[PDB]
């Protein structure tokens, strides 16, 4: 299952843009969260994308002119990230698969946590 | 503040061991989570450590013979991680610094999520 | 077009095994060539795969038990390599796409050039 | 012998320029090929240089202001590349050594395949 | 002891600046040496700092806008370097720690060997 | 001149062994120094070799089954290190080149400083 040790969610992007994570499907009516994380890098950025406990749905898109792909754990495959919410990259908690899913109706209701959500660009010096 | 874009929490470790994350201070009686994340690497492991929405305390320790340090964003400083829950590395949500705190009172009530919490070892091919 | 500058063919594998290249569709009555290139690496091996002048078809498989993917140029996507001749990774000269093609009818006529064909594992010190 | 598994031909260059490969000594009257491959990198470029089946001579030069060296396999030695066709770097099929050779008599006959010959710059994300 | 095998002195800096080394406490009235080593790198520079035989004191500072840290051997800790001679990073021969020492009284007697002392920036291609 | 900024002395080795430095040609009646620096590494080790102030001769050998080469600054060329004191790699202070020199006559009178001379293996975390 994605997010377990060995099945971590990594993203690789090229050039500048924003990776946005939608955290939703909250247990016990917990509020959905949406936050955009910018990169100004000209080249490749590597990213770690985390879940939050007590949520069952994680959806993400890339907004940038360059490519963006996800990798599961140390798997070799790198597959394109969704580029709009009607064809978002989505994980159902417990799934081993990223699917394409329309989450356009979830986005406006989510609390805005731009630059403070669970997706992180790795620096030059790690 | 740590966990904001630019102040991401990275850990570097040497040799095999377990990084354990205690997620606590949950809003509205959300249950605390404890999970250990193993590595078997003989050398260096790099890690990205995430928060979870709706929690306000994040405590971590390293259990291994080899060193463990944290780095904030692309800062050059690397400082040691705590090695037991009585001297845990702890972050209070909104703080810009890691402190040393005894969280032994929080551990017994935490639900075990070994290999499925918000700390991730970076693989060899990222 | 694959094999042109900017669209070089790279392979990424995990663990030991043989990458086997079938060079075929030769002009000027040229004999097809088949050659297996071994790696003994436990971890990730990166590879550069070249065409040969005067041939119009290039087909390859990974015979190892670990994962294998190809990357075109500095593209981010990495997609699985074929694992049998009936589902080979195949390039038609001039195409920008690696297709899946059955080349079992070509293999028996090819001259064996094991360890001496146009696929190369990159070393640890490049 | 160079181009066999273990004795792969790699180039290292600094700054922008063209690596040009002459493929000649074609069996059965096969047409010699010349093709220049550009790099615009300001720093180091690593390259993989392939042979073509049915040819028995491979000559290459670097036209760039910066340095250029070849490495055989995982050998540590890096030695300078020829900088003109009268002092080309040349491999005789079956040889274990790159020698200096004057191939100006071969170049005029060769068909131009610029940006489409068997020498490849490795990208930033391999 | 620092400068023994396993306890090599490395520095990590960000951005352009100069690292200066004061070699002093020479036996047999050997003259003290001071030399500044510049970098123009915009990003992270890694440095190896050597002692000289027959000296008992080694002091160093970083002059630059960006951060500077030292690391001992393959240890994970990175700690700040001194930024003026009144607060120098200093090693007493045989000591396992870097101390803060005011060596303003030593600096005038030293011979200037800018760009020719025993601290070295590591290049892009090592 | 070797050892000036831009012309730093680096070594690359494969497999386990020892790099030995002989510091001689001392001014001010200084005794010659010899010291072996071992590595246990199975793969490639990178090294920084420093001079000592007040000496004019620096001679080094690699004793190991595996290859060993030197590189000057960020130059691309890598050339073999001497494998015995009768064929040492030698630098005359002020020279821009490494020569071969027999220094067997210096060795017996040199003070032994094994694991404590000015040649350093670079670690995995730099
Ligand atoms: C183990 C796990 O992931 N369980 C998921 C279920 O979530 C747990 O449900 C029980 C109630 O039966 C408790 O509410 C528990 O707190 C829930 O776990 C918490 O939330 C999940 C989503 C994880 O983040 C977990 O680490 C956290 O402790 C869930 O109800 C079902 C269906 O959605 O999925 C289970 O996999
Ligand atoms: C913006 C933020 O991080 N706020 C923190 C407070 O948490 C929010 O509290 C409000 C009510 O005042 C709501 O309960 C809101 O849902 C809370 O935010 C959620 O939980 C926090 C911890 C973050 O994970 C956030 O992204 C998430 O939406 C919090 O009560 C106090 C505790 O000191 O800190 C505030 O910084
Ligand atoms: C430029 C090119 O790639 N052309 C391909 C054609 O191959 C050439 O065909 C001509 C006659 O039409 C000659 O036979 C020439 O030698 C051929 O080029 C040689 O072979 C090709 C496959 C490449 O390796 C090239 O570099 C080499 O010189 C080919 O016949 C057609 C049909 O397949 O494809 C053309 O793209
Ligand atoms: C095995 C090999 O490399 N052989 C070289 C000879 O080339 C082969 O010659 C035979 C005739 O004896 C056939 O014509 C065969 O198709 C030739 O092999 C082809 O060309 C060589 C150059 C390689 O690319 C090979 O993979 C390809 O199948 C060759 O005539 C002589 C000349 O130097 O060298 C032999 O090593
Ligand atoms: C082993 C060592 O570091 N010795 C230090 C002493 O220095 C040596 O002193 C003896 C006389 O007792 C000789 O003069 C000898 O040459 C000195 O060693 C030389 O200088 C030292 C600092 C090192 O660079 C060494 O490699 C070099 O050969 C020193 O006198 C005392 C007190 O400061 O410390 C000893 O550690
Ligand atoms: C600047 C330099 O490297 N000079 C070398 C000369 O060394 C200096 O010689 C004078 C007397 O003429 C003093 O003895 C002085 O202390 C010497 O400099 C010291 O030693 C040299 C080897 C360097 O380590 C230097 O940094 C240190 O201060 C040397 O006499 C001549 C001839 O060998 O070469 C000069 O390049």
């Amino acid at each position: 299952a994605i997010f377990h040790t060995g099945s971590e969610l990594f993203i690789i992007t090229r050039g500048p843009g924003k990776l946005t994570l939608l955290t939703w499907g909250g247990l016990n009516n917990l509020r959905s969260v949406i936050g955009a994380i910018p990169t100004e890098n000209t080249g490749v950025t590597k990213w770690a994308v985390s879940f939050s406990h007590n949520y069952t749905r994680f959806s993400f898109i890339w907004e940038g002119q360059g490519e963006a792909c996800y990798q599961i754990g140390n798997g070799l495959t790198r597959s394109p990230v969704g580029r709009s919410w009607s064809s978002s990259s989505t994980i159902h908690w417990g799934s081993s698969t990223v699917i394409t899913e329309d989450v356009t109706s979830v986005v406006p209701g989510a609390v805005n946590r731009d630059k403070v959500t669970t997706a992180y660009a790795l620096p030059d010096n790690l």
